[PDB]
């Protein structure tokens, strides 16, 4: 296939049905970090390879959602598509920002605790948690948490200074908008 998005431009696609054993595997990589596996192990799980001018992306599609990557660190993270479609219940936490975090976060900007003003779930420092603009609910954001959810939970009350998530994938990054036409 062949797509052309914002920001990224003309992408040149190879996809691919994953094999049972890399399905098994998928499986085993995503449950020390999330609550449970969010989709069925009967959805149609494939590979999508897309170069760009700059390089290449590679994302598992769930039954044609574009939802998972491998990030640097060797672990498997959502897309912000991939929270759309399947909800983030099923990550250990979420952290709910004010609209200016909200904002920050979709240009690209790390979550400071000043913006944060809610904490669902149990999490530690290290876990993959979604940044959610608390108003609407709309997840704006996927990161590392860099403090645990019950030390967070505390200082954002305070309103203490210092950073609270990591990002890794964000609304309008180059990732999400070619996920975005993936899904188209």
């Amino acid at each position: 296939h062949m797509l052309w998005a914002r920001l990224v431009g003309l992408a040149r696609l190879e996809a691919r049905a994953l094999s049972k054993k890399e399905r098994r595997s998928l499986l085993e990589r995503l449950k020390p970090y999330y609550t449970r596996i969010p989709f069925s192990e009967k959805a149609d799980l494939r590979l999508v390879k897309a170069r760009t001018d700059s390089g290449e992306y590679e994302i598992i599609t769930v039954d044609g959602v574009p939802c998972l990557f491998e990030w640097s660190d060797g672990r498997i993270y959502p897309t912000l598509q991939c929270l759309k479609a399947f909800g983030v219940d099923w990550l250990k936490g979420v952290v709910l920002v004010d609209k200016g975090a909200a904002i920050a976060l979709a240009k690209g900007a790390h979550l400071m605790i000043p913006g944060v003003v809610g904490v669902e779930g149990s999490f530690t420092r290290g876990d993959v948690v979604a940044a959610l603009y608390h108003e609407t609910r709309t997840p704006v954001m996927v990161g590392v948490a860099e403090v645990d959810s019950s030390a967070l939970e505390k200082l954002y009350r305070e309103k203490a200074r210092g950073r609270a998530v990591r990002r890794v994938h964000r609304l309008g990054d180059a990732l999400w908008e070619l996920a975005q036409e993936v899904g188209k």
